[PDB]
């Protein structure tokens, strides 16, 4: 039951692979210590991959089956439909990997009949055969973190026409079951805001709070056959057109349950029998089946009223607390459980007695004031990560601005607004591109946004207050400081500097960039203007922004 077994073929490049942060005229603006960050390449693939595999064993009990149970009569209340070959092709990303069949993601997205004829013979092979593998590539991500270095991740993934029908058997089914199945406790349908209003209500819910985070050690890994059949199963209890129920059957045993891995170069790299990550059904199958393990895990270790909030492999349980050291116990009973089921720790789960120190989806919550002087609860997290990112973003341009996402994600902290607004707005106003669409990823799922529109999306997600907090809480600001002395990134001192010149520059412009110089940067100046709703905000169409995760499901909005 090992989760891959390998040929001893390399994980292949498909490019020029650089590590070293690459240096520009604007990079010690940003970050002197240029040598703390670094990208994953192919190179340390070997090492992944020799992580990544292991035996896995799974003992069922009847906590399990009953939550299963549950599940699937939420389940059966969800109608889902059929997309169309067009519908599903204008959800493919631009960028997208192309077919090996002689089309791209351009022609998918045209519509091209080279394109809409191959997904026809890929959709008809789905209805007629339920058995052969279907063929995947394994490649490594090259992603940017600050030193203490990590192997890179690996990303399996089926050809393009393919995840055309995975859209068009399962885009609508991943979309609204999630929510359905587990109700309140489905975080990809929460903005940051309501995602912290969530967990505060919950916080308060309970007489006694006590809270942890579980994390999974390599949860793709730890997904099993059952797993993705128990999966397939809850897809099943829906309402679905007949064609979609022969599909996702198809899919399940061709592509989900596991299938033969192939290198850049058409190469046999070995076999797979654990969770793709680059699937449509990565995001709610990881849900679901963290969920499931979870809720039966919580009963198991007699956890008193808990509440769950789950995203993919990201788990953050609130509970009523027994007292300090009978929590610790409850919580080594929780890990047997998890750990029988198939889902054992990295780090031991610790209880937490304080919401601000519970850390999940490498966020927390944290406090500030509102220019009332009202208390205001919203998302923050450790910048090293997004700080390293805009460093590599700075000298080169990627095909996912992290900048960006963090800006939108993270717009009421004092490291977005202080440190990337400024530095990004300065580089967009040196090179005139505010108007250019840029890609980004929430939830998994890219956005083409241009910076120009960001007062309206911050205004939207997190309200007016996004652009007036101040009075950050003493621990969030000396982790903040303490991130820039260590990254030798200028002191928030120097940035606000910068933001008055920034700010200044923008209103010059006027139009929109006025309203960027406005709203984005009023922080910065000891006469504050007094800020009103923005009426092009209230035109935005933030459609399915936070409705479901697609973290490699390939979807473009
Ligand atoms: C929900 O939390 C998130 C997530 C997020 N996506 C996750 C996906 C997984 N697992 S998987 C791969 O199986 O789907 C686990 C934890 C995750 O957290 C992403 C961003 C995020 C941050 C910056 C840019 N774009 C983004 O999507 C922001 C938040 C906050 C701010 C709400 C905490």
């Amino acid at each position: 039951h090992m989760s891959y077994t390998w040929t001893g073929a390399l994980i292949t490049p498909c490019a020029a692979e650089e590590s070293k942060l690459p240096i520009n005229a604007l990079s010690n603006s940003l970050l002197r210590h240029h040598n703390m960050v670094y990208a994953t390449t192919s190179r340390s693939a070997g090492l992944r991959q020799k992580k990544v595999t292991f035996d896995r064993l799974q003992v069922l009990d009847d906590h399990y089956r009953d939550v299963l149970k549950e599940m699937k009569a939420k389940a059966s209340t969800v109608k889902a439909k059929l997309l169309s070959v067009e519908e599903a092709c204008k959800l493919t990303p631009p960028h997208s990997a192309k077919s090996k069949f002689g089309y791209g993601a351009k022609d998918v997205r045209n519509l091209s009949s080279k394109a809409v004829n191959h997904i026809h013979s890929v959709w008809k092979d789905l209805l007629e055969d339920t058995v052969t593998p279907i063929d995947t590539t394994i490649m490594a991500k090259n992603e940017v973190f600050c030193v203490q270095r990590k192997p890179a991740r690996l990303i399996v993934f089926p050809d393009l026409g393919v995840r055309v029908c995975e859209k068009m058997a399962l885009y609508d089914v991943v979309s609204t079951l999630p929510q359905v199945v587990m109700g309140s406790s489905y975080g990809f349908q929460y903005s940051p805001g309501q995602r912290v209003e969530f967990l505060v209500n919950t916080w308060k819910s309970k007489k006694n709070p006590m809270g942890f985070s579980y994390d999974t050690r390599c949860f793709d890994s730890t997904v099993t056959e059952n797993d993705i059949r128990v999966e397939e199963s809850i897809y099943q209890c829906c309402d679905l057109a007949p064609e979609a129920r022969q599909a996702i059957k198809s899919l399940t045993e061709r592509l989900y349950i596991g299938g033969p891995l192939t290198n850049s170069k058409g190469q046999n790299c070995g076999y797979r029998r654990c969770r793709a990550s680059g699937v449509l059904t990565t995001s709610c199958g990881n849900t679901l089946t963290c969920y499931l393990k979870a809720s039966a895990a919580c009963r198991a270790a007699k956890l008193q009223d808990c509440t769950m909030l789950v995203n993919g492999d990201d788990l953050v349980v609130i509970c009523e607390s027994a007292g300090t050291q009978e929590d610790a116990a409850s919580l080594r009973v929780f890990t047997e459980a998890m750990t029988r089921y198939s889902a054992p720790p990295g780090d031991p789960p610790q209880p937490e007695y304080d919401l601000e120190l519970i850390t999940s989806c490498s966020s927390n919550v944290s406090v500030a004031h509102d220019a009332s002087g009202k208390r205001v609860y919203y998302l923050t997290r450790d910048p090293t990560t997004p700080l390293a990112r805009a460093a590599w973003e700075t000298a080169r341009h990627t095909p996912v601005n992290s900048w960006l996402g963090n800006i939108i994600m993270y717009a009421p902290t004092l490291w977005a607004r202080m440190i990337l607004m400024t530095h990004f707005f300065s580089i967009l106003l040196a090179q005139e591109q505010l108007e250019k669409a840029l890609d980004c990823q929430i939830y998994g799922a890219c956005y083409s946004i241009e910076p120009l529109d960001l007062p309206q999306i911050i205004e939207r997600l997190h309200g007016l207050s996004a652009f007036s907090l101040h009075s950050y809480s003493p621990g969030e600001i000396n982790r903040v400081a303490s991130c820039l002395r260590k990254l030798g990134v200028p002191p928030l001192r120097v940035w606000r500097h910068r933001a008055r010149s920034v700010r200044a520059r923008l209103l010059s412009q006027g139009g929109r960039a006025a309203t960027c110089g406005k709203y984005l940067f009023n922080w910065a100046v000891k006469t504050k203007l007094k800020l009103t709703p923005i009426p092009a905000a209230s035109r935005l169409d933030l459609s399915g922004w936070f409705v479901a995760g697609y973290s490699g499901g390939d979807i473009y909005h």
